[PDB]
């Protein structure tokens, strides 16, 4: 399964993704790229293709 992440900061929009056999690997992995790229936003997840988002 593949997961996607929509990063929305003050002035920039980046997308994070990763292919794993679950979510725990996508969340922990996403959290590493998210926090490493930003430090503020609204954590959300879209039900359909497995995706999370963080809007600041």
């Amino acid at each position: 399964t593949t997961y996607k992440l929509i990063l929305n900061l003050k002035q920039a929009k980046e997308e994070a993704i990763k292919e794993a056999v679950d979510a725990g690997t996508a969340e922990k992995y996403f959290k590493l790229i998210a926090n490493a790229k930003t430090v503020e936003g609204v954590w959300t997840y879209k039900d359909e293709i497995k995706t999370f988002t963080v809007t600041e």
